[PDB]
């Protein structure tokens, strides 16, 4: 019995999880509980100096959320996994683990706002640097370092402009200087890219978005090295964040990571097609699309993923207000944040999420006014294409 | 229709919670979902920038999260609430927005276990120092003071010994000098002991205890004033630990809370009937129980709480290895950590959680050899005592 | 071990329910399976003949419904138990497989609207005739058996007009005479009434009142012989009716169940204070409850009851547009059906329920024009009382 | 906004479902309530008689069960849907809608064991007569039927032995003799056959297997014209079965549905390569599959399925010894019963469910000793294949 030696689909429906021993329930149990109960007093003082296995008491482990972190240590061919609360909490529990005051950390600068933030605001509020850089110039990354740096931070692609960071050549980087890669593996599942297998020391993801893939569970999950999660566990999940995963959240999460290897290949190949189309429309300026042969980093993209992923990024003729009335105008397509689920999902980050963020501020950060982030869903492709077509056509 | 008013049991019932509005559900709906949707472009930038009601994404607030949170606040009489993945993160959440390195705590010295390590070994790694009392002695209090203390943190009554904090007086001297008081208030629900009314500027629950009290929820919630909440929640909860609360989670401790009172009053009596019975006993040495006459602090104690609460310490004739014999002969009482569930739970600190922590570590933090832990569930008294009885009996 | 052992409340709280033996988790975990696990061919046949235990498929048992059914089955002294998907099920499922064509059943006419449809319009399809009877005169029940006769049903007190039914006087007719008892125990739980130690046969409950408690879950239970609740599984849910319980179900009605004795109590305590309200209330004309020394079956009640429950029915001065007024008038009663939440709830069937049934169905079938059924709940008694009296007041 | 209209893939995504009114949740809302709550007497008499929208008690709807009910009368082309505890609750709540004493079913002979029980020893007890006839020859059909004959039922494939029943043919000969067709579609779901299409008035699914998808639910879907599911609703669950569904489960059915699509084609891409594999291999002697050319009815199978399905059943050398090293040797497939789930599942009811059923009862109803059924899941299909090649290999 080894699951990391099956093929890539067989390892996501099956690894991490068994039969349920005293029952043989096939489904992984619920078990919704706070506390274990110990059959002695020895055996109580054994598991809590880690001393034997193996649970104790939910924000420490639990059988349920044990599974989804057996599983995906298994499919981003990690050690050992570590499930939280959020995305966000699987970030800052790993880097407050790794971190203290005197510290620094480099850092993309085509990352998600919420993770911008943390280390923007508040990283330095502990005495803890951080440097911005564009990850896609990987000297840039080399010019950042200092003899303080224990960290650099990548996302791939980049959250809002896909652009992409290569893996391999920023691992070497990272690690000729005595620095750990951290990469967030959110926007690709590991049935799309392995950033443990480029060189990367620890993964992390929002669950939320493609692992679970069905836009009702909010979690994350962090993978690397036993020894660092060890401590990202009994010293930052435990200790300092305490960001643990209910196991409701865990059980939805491996119900719904399942279907990871057939949703990505809907998704990925739906919006191909759609990527393909905006391409053609003479009302759409620009596309940005890992997929699309004038990718600026198409061949990396080739190299390192498996597949171009499920989100699209385009420009619409006329900027703001054009971008709004489209982003007003679809049918079909949800007007909301988040991506990775089974609707086609779409946001506009000028008319919306940075409308009184001054348009200079914006500007700088990747974003244009025109700019609308499609997440593609799992409706025929055709049935998104008339839509977007239709409120294109009302907008312009 | 406002809640506020009404009788304590009738708010611990209805606060927080209505009927669904588009279809009159009267259990308030479990919105297990990642992601809102917005019908315009423009209320998405409204709610964005916080500029209208109400929800964008659950990380950030959801509406069955948000009754829980409304039920608390009042219950405890706060202005607002803010759930948490755990009690932990109740606490770091609350310090981690109150703090940057530089500043200091003064800290009970007697709190819970994961608490002192991450004010012991993880505050000062961002620069942020604690220095630790204890707060039974208000003096000790003052005299830790500095210009850079920015909180006082305690909890009443004290996780092991069942000593008491005057919160009053230490709400004064905090306030005189400058600081916030934050009271963890986890063995008490607001049923029993409302810091805030005491002066208390933030109170801070473990909800896996008595406050959800089936011991299937890892929760915690933060109770303060709306700007402090705010900050909690857009920054602390968002940008820092990330330690939101499922809303399942959210839902079994709404569910779990309206038995508060009822589970209260049964927890006390119950208590009160043990721990008289292990006064009498000859083969109890000490019992600390805040409803025994002989308790140091009980006038204080039957000032500042309605009850006095269902968690027992107390020490057995011969120490250690008749507390193990003890804890390893009870048949009822099961043998597990946590507290303030409907089930009676045991804890021998000594033989099992500090066994492998050599006999020094221990008594100078108030552990003794023979200390057993009892959290008194909503069994008939008389069965507790006989199966208490059988196994002291057993142990000398 | 045996839980049949303890004191009531012990065993609300522990009975059927042990710590999970692989993990030691204390909640029950909820097996959401559908199927379970052979480790051989043979197993797989074994237990399929039933020649072994234990688990085959959700449909026919489940260790997370298992445990609800060995709770209910030692609370109500059976010797087994059933779940089931409604409490109408637990009714159909039991009369279904107790009954073929050309049987006889009699049942008390003042029962559950939808058990009397049941009976009425369905039964007799099916070649079951079913004669109805005021079930507080036996003489009546003995009256109406046939040799035919296969089963007695009976509700007590009865759901609208919270009349009784000697259960040990209506056991010893039915028995003489060759049949079965059959008794919904919904109003009181077993913690109010154990009519199986009384001498009926079988007990059925719709555990969506008070045993669960919460107003979030439909599902019933029965309770009986082994050799009955065998084939009322194995061939009546099994076969006819298919109405098993989601394990989901069973693992909330197993939470609501911990609290039963305490919520229980104070249901009553607090119904009793409201109907002593009621009773000196001059616009109201007539009050039932049990409790009260009006009630004509009195001494019956307070033989065959440890309570007398949380259910009052009361006429208003005025009739049918009194009683509108009033149900209007309600601010912190809940208009709704169902009984048994923690929340107070109200019903007028004149209005309402019954308003196009035209006036002569409606007296025949014990119902006035004045008529409102209080389900009380876990408020304060003097918020309720206060609400009552404000809208009675605005009422008249 | 009109669901029925966009392609079949958008509709398994968004028919039935909407953001919430009033928060915007994307995610469908669990509405684990047992009651709603009226604003007035009136509009709680209103909705009582059927005079008004919309929810009242859970047993009769639900607002999640009715997103589940809409979606799959959606995806059937059926008018309305209704959803149950279980698929035999989907199956005995139509026909004992259907049907009183003196009524007369045909059946096909080849349909799942529960229902072959029911209707052989259940429904004649209620002075219901069913004839059984080989439903794939239609001729058989027409020779059973009788003036009092109500209903022909039928399951295709046929679960055992995956033979076929030409549906249009069905559907003409049951209506020219005043009869309606019922069709078991569960072996397909609607995005495999849609009987309703070829003219069958009531379709039934075991939810439990592929709609739901995941292993974790039991659930049974009834989908028919307006008129008749009404009737189902309001006395067929209501009063007969009361198998209605937990909203939890309707919630997880929604869940899995999402994934119908491209589960149905790994499915079933995977089956056939199984199939093919099995086929070719001198130690199996039969391979039944819809999908293979040697299949007796396999031009039946091109017109009215759009795929040939996942489930494979198939003949081993050596019989029910063969049969029984085969399936202990399998390391990948799970010995199990149900079908339908992500994992690979194997049964042999030759050893196993059939096993103490004497030999002669087996072989008149299509079973041999050496038959194994294979339910295909999600995995690599040369994992399956590699697994079945070795136990295979091992067992002859
Ligand atoms: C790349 C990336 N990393 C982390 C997160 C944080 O995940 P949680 O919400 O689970 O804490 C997100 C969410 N980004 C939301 C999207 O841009 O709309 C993300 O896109
Ligand atoms: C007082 C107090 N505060 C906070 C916590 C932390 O709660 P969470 O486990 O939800 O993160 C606990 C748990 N103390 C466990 C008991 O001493 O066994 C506590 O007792
Ligand atoms: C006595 C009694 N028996 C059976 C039922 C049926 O229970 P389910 O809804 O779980 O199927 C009820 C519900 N009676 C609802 C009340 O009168 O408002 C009842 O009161
Ligand atoms: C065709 C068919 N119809 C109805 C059912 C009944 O479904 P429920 O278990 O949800 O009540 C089944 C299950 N048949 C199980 C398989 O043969 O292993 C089935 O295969």
């Amino acid at each position: 019995s080894d699951c990391r030696t099956y093929g890539f689909n067989t390892q996501i429906v099956h690894a991490g999880q068994q039969p349920d021993p005293s029952t043989g329930a096939l489904s992984t149990p619920i078990f919704q509980t706070s506390t274990f109960v110990f059959d002695s007093a020895e055996q109580g003082a054994a598991r809590f100096a880690l001393e034997e296995s193996g649970y104790i008491y939910t924000r420490l482990g639990n059988p349920t959320t044990d599974a989804l972190e057996k599983k995906l240590a298994v499919l981003e061919r990690g050690e050992a996994g570590l499930a939280t609360a959020s995305g966000i909490s699987a970030i800052t529990t790993t880097l407050l683990t790794l971190c203290q005051q005197g510290d620094h950390i480099v850092s993309a600068s085509a990352i998600y706002g919420c993770t911008h933030a943390f280390l923007s605001h508040s990283m330095p509020k502990f005495g803890i640097n951080v440097r911005f850089v564009d990850a896609a110039k990987p000297e840039e990354i080399r010019a950042a370092m200092r003899p303080e740096t224990k960290v650099v931070y990548i996302e791939t692609p980049a959250n809002p402009t896909l652009s992409l960071v290569d893996i391999e050549t920023v691992a070497g980087i990272a690690h000729q200087q005595g620095a750990l890669l951290v990469v967030d593996n959110t926007f690709m599942s590991p049935y799309c890219q392995q950033p443990l297998q480029l060189g990367a020391d620890i993964v992390v993801h929002s669950v939320t978005k493609y692992i679970n893939g069905h836009g009702d569970v909010i979690g994350g999950i962090i993978v690397g090295k036993q020894e660092f999660i060890d401590q990202a566990r009994f010293v930052g999940l435990k200790d300092i964040t305490g960001g643990c995963m209910s196991p409701f959240n865990a059980w939805l999460t491996l119900r719904g990571v399942k279907t990871l290897g057939i949703r990505m290949e809907r998704h990925c190949e739906n919006a191909l097609k759609i990527a393909r189309f905006l391409e053609g429309h003479p009302s759409i300026t620009r596309v940005y699309y890992p997929g699309l042969s004038s990718h600026p980093q198409y061949e990396l993209g080739q190299r390192q993923m498996s597949l171009p992923g499920g989100i699209i990024s385009f420009e619409i003729a006329g900027g703001l207000e054009a971008g709004r009335r489209m982003i007003n105008s679809v049918e079909l397509c949800l007007l909301a944040v988040s991506l990775g689920d089974t609707e086609t999902l779409i946001q506009h980050p000028a008319s919306m999420t940075h409308s009184p963020v001054a348009p200079e501020e914006r500007l700088k950060a990747g974003i244009t006014d025109g700019l609308i982030r499609l997440s593609v869903g799992l409706e025929d492709p055709e049935d998104i294409i008339n839509d977007l077509e239709h409120a294109i056509r009302k907008a312009t």
